[PDB]
């Protein structure tokens, strides 16, 4: 009993007239090919919102692109069964008419971590974000924690624009015994599957120390250093610590911290990470 | 009985209570120091919707300061038209600190202007964006008389998607069809009995467009011959572009967009329009 909306006018003028009476919106920004880590968020948007609107639009500035996958059927249904109320499902040529007159581009936070790993790759996620969010008009809007950099940017320009918008950032979905997950965990050998469970306490292990005091990077890194080796026997590709939503490395740090894990397995490397604190 | 909104916070909180209970609202984008041509555009606005908001804001954005400031005066000229809310925040909670992200105008800011003024409209892009985020307004009204403006704005609104419809508030004239200009006092009472004629040449390229003419250079020339015998200063300029695009097409295939300017003894005069609907 989901309804799947495939024009902005239309779009506008349900959520136009849906607002003119108290009705509270959810909004889940997708590029379809859902899947369960979509539907956490699709869920806790239903609990607390009166009408969730999922959007799946596979954004062309953000990328040959008529290649990616198309499952609108299959994406309405998961999330038809979950409780949302409608699908936008918008054209490309509904969405970009034709030329953009007007440009949009990140500063700082686009070269932070991998910046020109992909320049101009977050220019095209606020450019769709910013327009989802004025053609839907959500009262929450929620994002995977896991892409912090995204959420960071995503922040930064509702403050920056003003968006009357709340970000809600959902945390990963995780495996039973902690373990993130992901399409590579499954060249993992047994002994490799369990001998990974450590990343998933790495981590919730070095939040206890921002938790009571501890509060410097060359501490709050090397006891993380310290525990993986002791618990593994590949080596640590990597264990970074930058602040957030700023996103640089400072020898101390003074709001919430990003840590980012990277283990390189036999044939496959595992990724995790998190972001501690609340200002 | 007009209200005085200091805080972004308290602004948004208001319009978004105010729109989820069905109330239109009206919006005048300003910078203050107002005028009647202002209050034309909040006249309209009155008329038409239910509350109309009025923001004075100095955008250090639109500066390459020592700008007017008369908040309790602008604040008066707008209630005696009925206006509701006059919002008028304060730099740091407009920009709390560095923007991370950046809105730029691309061609529209080269043609004409700009190329003269590099990042002009950037400014302006940017706070009025900010703006209508902050006031949620239906309509929102810019006057025709910068047109390269409202073409931005306009472009601006199509590209974000805002939910606002544009209302273009048409040149205030004299009695006699001269547009209202601060420059006007300059005129010798001969030369101002020439002025009326740069409207004139304008209701006469709008005639010619409206009986089917459609080459550029036709209105061009039909406009330029008129003012030539009429007025006996130097026509410094008489160009037509199309509208929004505002490029110098060879023959009309939308609407377009007219601009005289006349130099008399000690100053120079400017008219212009917009004939079409597409």
């Amino acid at each position: 009993m989901t309804k799947l909306i495939t024009t902005v006018k239309e779009m506008q003028h349900i959520v136009k007239a849906a607002k003119r009476s108290g009705t509270t919106i959810g909004f889940i920004p997708t590029m379809g090919a859902l899947h369960d880590g979509h539907l956490t968020m699709v869920r806790e948007s239903v609990s607390t919102n009166d009408i969730t609107i999922v959007s799946v639009f596979v954004n062309p500035l953000q990328f040959d692109f008529d290649a990616y996958p198309r499952q609108i059927d299959k994406d309405l249904e998961l999330v038809s069964e979950v409780g949302a109320d409608i699908v936008f499902h918008p054209a490309v040529e509904d969405m970009y008419p034709g030329e953009l007159g007007i440009d949009v581009k990140v500063g700082p936070l686009a070269d932070v971590l991998e910046g020109a790993k992909r320049p101009g790759h977050f220019d095209g996620v606020v450019t769709v974000v910013n327009k989802l969010f004025n053609i839907v008009m959500p009262d929450y809007a929620y994002f995977g924690k896991k892409d912090a950099q995204q959420l960071a940017i995503v922040e930064q320009m509702v403050k920056d624009f003003n968006h009357a918008v709340e970000i809600i950032g959902i945390d990963i979905v995780r495996e039973a015994d902690g373990l993130a997950k992901s399409s590579r965990n499954v060249y993992l050998t047994e002994q490799e599957r369990q001998e990974a469970v450590h990343l998933s306490k790495s981590l919730l292990l070095a939040q206890a120390l921002y938790q009571d005091g501890e509060r410097q990077s060359k501490v709050i890194i090397d006891r993380v250093t310290e525990y993986l080796e002791s618990h593994i026997s590949e080596r640590i590709e990597e264990v970074a610590v930058y602040s957030y939503p700023q996103l640089v490395e400072q020898h101390e740090i003074t709001g919430r911290i990003f840590i980012s894990l990277a283990v390189k397995f036999s044939k496959a490397r595992l990724i995790d990470n998190i972001i501690i604190g609340a200002e």
